[PDB]
Order: C-alpha cells, then structure tokens, then sequence
C-alpha cells in the first residue's frame, strides 16, 4: 500500500481565516483555478462572469468539452450566496491524482456575500454526499464522479495547518500520508452520509468534564467541516464552555467583546500567555461499543491570530444555532482522514499543528463509555 503521496503534499494554500484552497483546471484546454476545500457542501462551483473580486473565471465558450445541462441552481450557505447555471465539463487536479474526470459543475453567474476581496479562490469544492447537494440529491458531487470514474480509493485526508499570513496543507486523494501524522489513527463512525456527520459523547476543558446530557453535544447535529473557520457550539454547550474557559483563564479578564469574538486582544510580540488558557477536549463515539477516543486542541487552534508592534488574535468558538461544527479549529491539530468507504473519519496528531514547547494536540484512547447511542439527537 502506499504510503507517501509525494505529489500531493503540500497542495493546500488559504489566508487565514479566508479557507484552504486547492489549484484545479477545468475545460479543453484547461483553465485553472483554486478551489476552497469544502467539506461541508456537495456542490462543486466555480466562478462563470465576471466580479471584482474574481482575479480570473471559468469561460464556458471556451472549452471544447463544455457541455450544458441547460438547468438553473443556487445556494444558500451561512451568510454568503451564489446562483448559477449547470453543465459538465473535464477537471484536473494538478497537484492531486493524476487522471481527468467529467463531472457536474455549477457556474456561478451572480452571487452575494461570496467571493471575498482578495481571497484568491474562486470556487468551492464541495466534499460532502449527495443528499446535500442542491438543487437536490441527484447531481452527483465531485468526489463521487472521481471514485467511479478512475481507480482512486473512496477516500481523502487533509491536513490543515495554521500559522502564527498564508495558511498551508495538504489534501491527499485517495489515500493515507504517514508523513503527515504521528502516532495512532482513531476512528469515529460517520453517522448518517449527508453532512460528514459524528458523535461527541463527553466535553473537556482542562481535564475538566463540561457534565451535561450528552444529547446537548449533537444538538441538532455535530458535523466535521472545513468549510467553516470556528469550533462552532450550541446554544447550551456554548454558554457552559466560556464560562469554564473563562474561569480557567481568569489570570486575566477580558472584555465581554472578546469572547463573543467580536473584538481582538493583543500581547506584545511573542508574549501571548498561551499556557493560562486550557486545552479542550472532545470524546468521539469509537468503532468498538462503549468505546470513545479522546481529541484535544490547544489555544494557538481556538485563538485565530488577525493581522502594530503586537500579536493579536480574536476568539475562534462561537454559538451555533444548527449543532456543532469542527471548524479549522478543530481540524488543524489533526491529520483528518475521511475514510468514505468505511463510513468512518480517522484523527491523529498532526505533524504540523502549531503549539509551543510545553503542549501539543492529542489524539488519545479507548476510554470505557457506555450508552452512547443516546447521545445522538433524533427528529
Ligand atoms: C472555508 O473557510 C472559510 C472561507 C471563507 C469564509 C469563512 C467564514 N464562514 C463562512 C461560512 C460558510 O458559509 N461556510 C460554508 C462554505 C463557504 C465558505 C465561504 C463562502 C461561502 C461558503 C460551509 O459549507 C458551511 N457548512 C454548513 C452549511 C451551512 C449552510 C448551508 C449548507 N449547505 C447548503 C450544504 C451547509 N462558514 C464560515 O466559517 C470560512
Ligand atoms: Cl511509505
Ligand atoms: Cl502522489
Ligand atoms: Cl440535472
Ligand atoms: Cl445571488
Ligand atoms: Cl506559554
């Protein structure tokens, strides 16, 4: 089996807190362009016409194997939309597994809120099924068309790494890099195949159990999503998580602002106190039963740095209304592997994961965990 994907190590670019993107060609001949990683979406999208914040487009009338699936499409993400028109066409990837799939592409004609000034991308791949994608689960997504049409294995990993202003990574398609991790893999299963949907069974902060019903946890859902920058949390499990991070903290108090991530907090150069504030823990439900395994982040993932003579940085966990989602946060102190045939994602340490001298994430387990089937949320 391999091992080493040579090729499609660090493949991934992104700014901070603007997305981790991926360089892919459209189109006889090929056109190129970065596209946002996104595995929280179906849908594969790409700038069609012009927009101010679009560097270059996707030119249907140029492409040989252009083909027009004459139907409309749009999408409502958290804050940003987008509407275009559908079609096929050949896509690459260069820095990825050699070959060149026909799949479906939406080209975007009018959006709003969604194209960001400066971001240097210009779309979005969506990872997710089917059944999320719109206008409904029919359009086969990308990944899907890739697995059928090649030899490619049902399955990707990434590794996100953050910084301390240009992100980097990695996705490795259709197979495991053992260069990007350390220690041992941990597999959480994937509950229902429509949002990259998990199971946390029991919240930590500082080795500290957050005590509530675990059905709180999942609230409407907990999903794995490099799509989203935050630790997202819900209502209830938000509320409990500051007021212990705070008191973990509580060397020094900062205003209301901040941990509503509306404003930043700075430190001279190189003295931000990492180690007053606490690590935070989620234990994931494990593939043998009342088994859980055990992931955990240190501040330098929830305490998102934003471009003085200070380092600043602004609170990365924030409430949700629609479950939990394991933002960049989460992800970039783990090599996350979604191994799609076997229903399952992996965690591990990621080799790349920024933290000081004294902590690094962790990847730990099995923990004895009974009656975790309840801690799934039901309509
Ligand atoms: C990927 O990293 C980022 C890049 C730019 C901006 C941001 C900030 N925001 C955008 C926001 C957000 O809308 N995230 C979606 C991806 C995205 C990024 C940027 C612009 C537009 C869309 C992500 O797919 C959300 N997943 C859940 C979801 C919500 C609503 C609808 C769906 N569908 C239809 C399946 C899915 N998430 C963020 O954190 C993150
Ligand atoms: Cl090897
Ligand atoms: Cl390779
Ligand atoms: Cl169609
Ligand atoms: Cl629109
Ligand atoms: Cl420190």
């Amino acid at each position: 089996k391999k091992g080493s994907f040579v090729e499609m190590v660090d493949n991934l670019r992104g700014k901070s807190g603007q997305g981790y993107y991926v360089e892919m060609t459209v189109g006889s001949p090929p056109q190129t362009l970065n596209i946002l990683v996104d595995t929280g979406s179906s849908n594969f999208a790409v700038g069609a016409a012009p927009h101010p914040f679009l560097h270059r487009y996707y030119q249907r009338q140029l492409s040989s194997t252009y083909r027009d699936l004459r139907k409309g499409v749009y999408v409502p993400y958290t804050q940003g939309k987008w509407e275009g028109e559908l079609g096929t066409d050949l896509v690459s990837i260069p820095h990825g597994p050699n070959v060149t799939v026909r799949a479906n592409i939406a080209a975007i004609t009018e959006s709003d809120k969604f194209f960001i000034n400066g971001s240097n991308w210009e779309g979005i791949l969506g990872l997710a099924y089917a059944e999320i994608a719109r206008p409904d689960d029919s359009l086969e997504p990308f990944f899907d068309s890739l697995v059928k049409q090649t030899h490619v294995p049902n399955l990707f990993s990434l590794q996100l790494c953050g910084a301390g202003a240009s992100v980097g990574g990695s996705m490795i398609i259709g197979g495991i890099d053992h260069s990007l991790y350390t220690g041992s893999l941990w597999y959480t299963p994937i509950r229902r195949e429509w949002y990259y949907e998990v199971i946390i069974v029991r919240v930590e902060i500082n080795g500290q159990d957050l005590k509530m019903d675990c059905k709180e946890y999942n609230y409407d859902k907990s999903i794995v999503d490099s799509g989203t920058t935050n630790l997202r949390l819900p209502k209830k499990v938000f509320e409990a998580a500051v007021k212990s991070i705070k008191a973990a903290s509580s060397t020094e108090k900062f205003p209301d602002g901040f941990w509503l991530g509306e404003q930043l907090v700075c430190w001279q150069a190189g003295t931000t106190p990492w180690n007053i504030f606490p690590v935070i823990s989620l234990y994931l439900m494990g593939e043998v039963t009342n088994q859980s395994f055990r992931i955990t982040i240190l501040p330098q993932q929830y305490l998102r740095p934003v471009e003085s003579q200070d380092d600043c940085y602004k609170f990365a966990i924030s409430q949700s209304s629609t479950g939990t989602v394991m933002g960049a946060v989460i992800m970039e102190g783990f090599y996350v592997v979604f191994d799609r045939a076997r229903k399952r994602i992996g965690f591990a340490v990621s080799a790349c994961h920024v933290h000081d001298e004294f902590r690094t994430a962790a990847v730990e387990g099995p923990f004895v965990t009974l009656d975790m089937e309840d801690c799934g949320y039901n309509i």
